[PDB]
């Protein structure tokens, strides 16, 4: 325990929250109406310790889509059900250079955090059963990770993502061409499942619980239940540490030093190993595609509380 | 006229033909049954001068698919009907480096000789009318270029190419994503038209007449009719000179110095400006994807007859 | 403390040591005689806890050159004397893609762990004074980090490295061309200083103490003295975590999860934050350029003692 | 003969000259004082037919440095004295992609038209003799190519190029590292010889005669003497056609279709096979590094006189 008095730590979270709030830069994603809708002023931070202690400030109950924030989670599920060796016969274990190919030196997506990786990972989960069944499987899993808190679905986002993801289809066919999917995979059906997963909704509060589960070696801080295998958690964290922030991953690993994962909805799934889970959210993104207020908050948190991986 | 006595020149063609015949290396394309079918021993050479003088040796009447050999032709048609400026707002004018992106520094395919280029070019031809109509349009055009000689269609090849071109679909969606097609293009419909064009059949004899048309500033050596605009012909030749032989383009431009275009069927559309048209054919391809006997023949022809662009 | 009974932990180190010993693969660097000299059978492991507790097994007193192992150290010194902001105006903070340019998107070496980076970093240290003086400065520093244990110099290696580093000169001139050095830098003089630094000698024992200093927030476990600033230590560790193992950095960060740095001499500077410092050594390197026995040992250590950054 | 009445053709040259004269854009190279010196208003065009017929307009007698214009020439000399096979064991035969490596897929410079290529080519010429002797050898050669017209040397340029070519040194050491030079080459001595060659001076008039020699299968139009082997001339032309205009090579080959070679001094060595040699000169260069007035003139010449390789 680095937070001796949670109650006082909470007071610092609010101060940091207020500080980041003053950062108004960035543009709200608008490649689809469902994301343009959001007000740039929404800003919420939710903490959930390994204990089970909670704390929120800002718009922490407004539902938003996980988007790329779901990548770490579905990867954790795959490693959990199939183990490191199998999962990684299809996807890499490290950051790529940056233009921006699809496959690496072995015709495998560089890692589970980039789109091609997430797509392949999606094709490994619950093979055999139909999409509908696969979807409930993952939903059930996400609920355990969130200790049964809010986990919804945005059909509007799903539909917009599907009838607009031309690049995800390009990736889909390319991977199919390079034989990157398991024998007998319905490629188009996987892209569909992929769009659905990106459309799952959460709130800063429910997500913080999911982060805390990863922060707690796979045990839900608020139910005590074992959701993910130790193996799965460690893998997910390692990859979030190196590829969770898009093109900002390097800077983030160097300056913040914490496993995190951003999403185009403006969310940032943050994890402080053996301490707490967190979810920052604010629609305005920067050139890198990360939440402006979120990035700011993270830097402040590590400076103030010295949570950096190497202190 | 560099061939004072055609009759004697013909005797040299046969000698070269016989020489190349001894080259048995290479593997016959087999990504689809329609190409695997072919016997590695088929070998045919057909000449057609600017005059109209013909000459054949070897299997010059066995129908085979143009495949990539159609690229120069459909490009010539586009420039003919739309002019250099318009056509090139969508496709580049030079060789790429070699891994192997899809678009260039301006989000345009590097040139009409690579798949992404050919696909975009296909989307420019006869816009408005339906596929069936577009197809007849091109067929009519190919007939004029061949002075009405053999020009067929392989439905079997078309079907195999379609239900197997995963990479061409990847390219299709990527180009659609990057807005590379003209406003209101039915991308999937274009890929269909593209597969059809690759399935058009010809014989060394009919093709040599098409080459001769390009060799004759756009006039069919055997009908005297103007098929392509001077502008269109010159453009096509320039691009065949630099991007007609896949990864062998550089070596070919340096050692042979003649506008040419190979295809996976084993054909090599050759052009000796203001002299003659030619079509070499032999199913066995080398690592580069060019006909082994064809490449050999070309080198011998330029050494013997000093036809190199810079003699 | 994760090692409750050091005495028993020591017994496990020996078991791991013995296990790795059975790995005879790899080739001993031979681009210069000074490295070819070494026997592939040399193998030594030395531990030094944050306490000051020591333990060695194998050839832990045979002097060998730090080579690339010096990179983390001279970087730590620069950040210590100049701070993060200044140092990083000249060198990057993350892994590159892999062919293998010299500069990044901003005309700066990608990071201090690659040759171009180390060279620039070398040009920042103790500017003003002459080489001889600069060298003693660093030597004095290395001694404090090693609690005054063995720190020598191989003039033979230095001479061979100098009269043979054509690629380091290429890098030198390229950086000078791109204005990557501080105003008024004697480029050739820096390369000289660089070759000298690579020729500094240590033993598994003295090096383990240096690693322990980094493992101890900058305090020499055996003298209690503050050698490096907290800022400097954290930076060095972050970069060792992501770029310390050449092309194996990704795999290493994923499977081992510990700050490390290899060298062509066969050494591997290992660090277990807040626990211990370590130095593995065995001349036979693998294709990646890392010590075969060393890599093996590291994997075994993390599996056995669960020292991975995310357990 | 495409120019039936030279006298009238001359009248068109002057019209084109006057037209290009109105193009004032571009910046005069200034990386060294010797080039900054030049007035942006200097503009000269000199023709020299295969006959021996001359014609000049503009500043055709003001001496300027060949710079990269010497590349085609020293390559022609190497092929002449060593033949295609030998020369090309060290240098490639085609355009590279564009960032901008030094070697190709076989550790050889891409072609003789890029700096790394020119440097290697320089190391092949007159091996054995000392620099001074090598220099006279080439000078003697250049004189024969120019029918003994003006061929000087700028020691000022040489000195500035030498004490400033940090990138050429980077290239020098890199090539030495990759073993790209013939056994026993004094790398630094070659770079010296290289800087000297770039400093050779000519005038539009003397250069046009050199171009005409290449345009005349290796025979000096004004002395009738055989200066270069047919083999050498054809090779040089092929490479000028594809790599003579820096990053504009593709556009130039497509729109102009003529063997050319630009230089940072603002000169453009142009060749119309079997017709004439030409040298355009105007210090203001564009972003690509080619003479603005020169590029303009070339486009106009090919449109007007239909000299394009494929008309
Ligand atoms: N420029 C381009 N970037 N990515 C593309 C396909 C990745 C191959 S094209
Ligand atoms: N290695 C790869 N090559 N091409 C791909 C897409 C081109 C972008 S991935
Ligand atoms: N292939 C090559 N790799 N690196 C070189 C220089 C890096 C620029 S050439
Ligand atoms: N960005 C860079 N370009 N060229 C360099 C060396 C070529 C290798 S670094």
């Amino acid at each position: 325990s680095m937070i001796p008095d949670f109650m006082s730590f909470t007071s610092h979270i609010d101060e940091l929250y207020e500080s980041a709030k003053k950062q108004s830069g960035g543009k709200v994603a608008d490649y689809i109406p469902q994301l343009a809708k959001f007000s740039p002023d929404l800003w919420g931070v939710s903490v959930c310790t390994v204990d089970g202690q909670r704390h929120s400030t800002g718009d922490t109950k407004v539902p938003f889509c996980l988007q790329s924030c779901v990548k770490p989670l579905k990867y954790a599920i795959a490693v959990n059900d199939l183990g490191t060796e199998y999962v990684h016969r299809y996807v890499g274990k490290e950051p790529s250079g940056l233009n921006k190919l699809f496959l690496n030196e072995d015709d495998k997506p560089h890692n589970p955090m980039v789109n091609a990786g997430a797509i392949v990972v999606t094709s490994l989960i619950k093979q055999g059963v139909n999409n509908a069944e696969k979807f409930d499987y993952v939903m059930q899993f996400l609920n355990k990770m969130a200790g049964n808190e809010y986990v919804g679905f945005s059909n509007a986002t799903f539909q917009s993502e599907r009838e607009s993801g031309d690049r995800n289809f390009a990736i889909g066919y390319y991977l199919k061409e390079k034989k990157c999917f398991p024998e007998g995979t319905d490629m188009v059906g996987i892209l569909d499942f992929y769009f659905q997963l990106c459309s799952i909704e959460v709130t800063c509060e429910s997500a913080s619980v999911m982060a805390a589960t990863l922060a707690n070696g796979g045990f839900c801080p608020i139910t005590g239940e074992r959701v993910l295998s130790p193996e799965a958690v460690r893998n997910t964290l390692s990859l979030m540490h190196s590829c969770g922030m898009y093109d900002f991953s390097g800077q983030f690993a160097f300056h913040v030093g914490l496993p995190a994962k951003s999403g185009v909805a403006g969310g940032i799934l943050l994890v402080v190993p053996n301490v707490m889970g967190m979810m920052c959210w604010s629609p305005p993104l920067d050139k890198m595609g990360n939440s402006v207020k979120g990035i700011h908050f993270c830097h402040d948190l590590v400076s103030l509380c010295n949570f950096h991986n190497y202190d």
